[PDB]
């Protein structure tokens, strides 16, 4: 069904993270891997797929490897023409990511793109609202998350180079049925931030209808 | 008599076409040239005819030149009042816009009352999963007009052609006349990165026509 909302004791405290928050910020303040109608050119293990997505922008990679939480997901998009959108890392890996794959055919939106509203709450107060878009009928939650966080960094300093103005923060997605789930936007405690480990949250390749999804960002101020 | 149905190997594979499928899509997704009771105003060679059909909609052309696979066809409609319906192109049309066939005599061909319902059966991997009807106002209608109308719906409803490529690997449209005689057209582009519109539309240059009240259409596609 759906995931129970977070308890304050269930959320990571940014104040307890002592590393450089800029390592998390760089995963969302910027450009994301993007591929249109591509086909996998190989794979390493039964849980991933490699796509010939070159970086025309900064020339940081000539291909990308994405990982899924199951062999089924990889088998599924193995020989399909797909679209890719997500946050990549180099740390442990050419550049990798997780999930971010949707079937290209029949998924292209014609005409007006859907307006997905993001309601931002600070200490339970709807303080800001903005819309994001997509060109996909069925879009990965990752693409929506990425686009939302980018705006949150640019407009609300969600992540700063050192730490964050917010103690806790989670992004909640609600589908038409009322079913919801959320992601912790803050890093685990300690001085080290493992990017390859954090982005693993996107490996379920979860997708939703772009015209039937609501987003809520809940933050607590320091 | 009739054309043998296509073998899998006789059909173009969209996956082998690397250009922009949108160049083929644009030939069947919007408007088609249409003229009612017009008369040719000239011609360049012996197997074409120019008609004073103006683009009232988008103002993209003041006349149209259509080509046939023979001089006889051009001579036949040269001085007759005709109706025109077809898919036009603008890349390598000198005499504006060009086309192939699409001509039927206007007089005695106008349908009075209820227009015929031409059923289109759509098959995906040999499974009839969808059927829809198209119509026309002509007793004897060109198969170009029927093809055009069918593909337009297929693009709008089944994403037959997308901007990049297509959800279907192979695809052909088959026409069957009352006698059982049939023929088909390959709906997929030739392999490679280039799509020649003027070359593709040549399939309509025989100006083939059929009875609108005695024709069946079948679309056979294979999924990717």
């Amino acid at each position: 069904s759906s995931q129970p909302d977070p308890t304050p004791e269930q959320l990571n405290k940014s104040s307890q993270f002592t590393g450089v928050m800029g390592n998390l910020r760089c995963l969302y303040d910027n450009h994301f891997v993007e591929g249109t109608n591509v086909r996998s050119t190989g794979q390493l293990l039964q849980h991933d797929l490699i796509f010939p997505i070159k970086d025309l922008k900064l020339k940081n990679y000539d291909s990308v490897k994405t990982e899924f939480n199951s062999k089924d997901l990889a088998t599924k998009y193995k020989n399909k023409d797909v679209d890719i959108f997500g946050s990549n890392y180099y740390y442990n890996c050419k550049t990798c990511m997780y999930g971010g794959v949707t079937e290209h055919h029949r998924n292209q939106i014609e005409g007006k793109f859907p307006n997905i509203t993001v309601k931002v709450y600070e200490d339970n107060e709807n303080i800001l609202s903005f819309d994001i878009t997509t060109n996909k009928k069925q879009v990965t939650v990752q693409e929506l998350d990425c686009k939302t966080r980018k705006i949150l960094v640019s407009r609300k300093n969600l992540y700063e180079f050192n730490n964050s103005p917010y103690e806790t923060g989670y992004i909640k997605f609600i589908e038409s049925s009322g079913d919801s789930f959320w992601y912790d936007m803050m890093p685990a405690p300690g001085a080290i931030f493992d990017q390859s480990k954090y982005l693993m949250l996107y490996n379920d390749n979860k997708t939703v209808s772009s015209s039937a999804i609501a987003i809520e960002v809940h933050l607590t101020k320091k």
